[PDB]
């Protein structure tokens, strides 16, 4: 699907993104909320708190809001290679799920393919938040237990 | 056993529990401190730290320092779950253990059934601080290896 | 080996060992760069962060910054057991790896063994940075997975 533009100003970018990077990573994420993406998104690009993600993703559609090649405050572990070598990528309406989040989460097998193919990012580097700070995100993914099975779309499922 | 109040005034919600909550989980802590359970609500309601647990357990009592329908900052996993869904209990004496901890421990069984029952919590929703945010809590019931017959205890009694 | 002491100025202890520590586990950590144990541990100690680290190892020397002990912050749990209880040991060359990393690996297995038997510490409490506060450290050793047997060459030798 398009990834929808929607970058921060360059202004900002000491906030929200200051490092250059080079992908190595994909880490997926869930908002833990119910806001369609360009609200995630909009939100991100206008507060000034030094958190941030690449792209945000709901039933409908898949926003960017960080350059690809720089780095998000999105994994919380400091500058590890979490926050400076992986994209992060958020599904939407996880907070209560039901039919918008499926639909979002299907959307983002999508982003991630897309993201794999461009940077050259094999499958086992696609991650959870969780694997690199030990916070408990993707929760409904990881509480559901859908992990497994979102990998194995992203990696050959004809979508 | 009894869960004595001693309460956060409400002036200091922002800080210290700034979100009505709908109770789906609940979260076992040790407080890596030797102290009884009032010194650590005390310290909890009182201080201007946006730090905070639901109720404080030792070998004595047990007492509560934030109303169970509101959110605690004491899983460190932001706006997740942890700390926007799950009640805090907090093991007083893990620092050091012994009788005083272990009795502490066996207070707490009680006081998680009790929250269990009044909020329908089951029993699967009975997690650690670290599977919030990875965080090494409860230290000593993970050190020891306690957590599996904990479960067990509040799941009889 | 030998450890030198490049250890900072007591009068910064106040930031990388403000607090003494009786040493009861040993975490090992990657410095997720690719710098040298000589350069890692003269920053360490020159910058006034609340980031510090005891000894730092690669495919030539082992360096010490932090008395052994003192406590340093280096495990992100706050002023839990990790940070106040153990002592850090940080492997040099993980960023690229390759030789050097490996060579210099094989060494922090020396520099662990030399620090158990020095303070009693078996080997069940030698630990990741990971295992204290979920923060994916060492990166490379959990990576490549090398971390099952390197606490077997810490058994042995
Ligand atoms: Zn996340
Ligand atoms: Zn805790
Ligand atoms: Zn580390």
């Amino acid at each position: 699907m398009e990834i929808r533009k929607k970058l921060v100003v360059p202004s900002k970018y000491g906030t929200k993104c200051p490092y250059t990077m080079k992908p190595k990573y994909i880490t997926v994420h869930n908002t833990y909320n119910d806001a369609p993406a360009e609200n995630e998104v909009n939100y991100m690009i206008t507060n000034n708190n030094e958190v941030s993600f690449h792209v945000a993703v709901d039933d409908k559609q898949a926003i960017q809001g960080i350059p690809w090649e720089r780095n998000a405050w999105a994994c919380g572990d400091g500058n590890g290679p979490g926050n400076r070598e992986s994209i992060s990528v958020a599904i939407c309406y996880s907070k209560s799920g039901g039919d918008r989040y499926y639909k979002a989460e299907n959307n983002a097998v999508d982003v991630v393919r897309q993201l794999m193919s461009m940077y050259n990012i094999p499958i086992e580097n696609v991650r959870t938040h969780q694997s690199w700070s030990g916070k408990y995100c993707p929760h409904r993914m990881l509480a559901e237990g859908r992990w497994g099975a979102f990998i194995q779309k992203v990696k050959s499922g004809n979508v």
